[PDB]
């Protein structure tokens, strides 16, 4: 439900955590 967004190695994602 929470939209958070990851940064990664390069690879930025947001993601939904539930």
């Amino acid at each position: 439900g929470v939209a958070r967004c990851v940064c990664r190695r390069g690879v930025c994602r947001c993601v939904a955590r539930r």
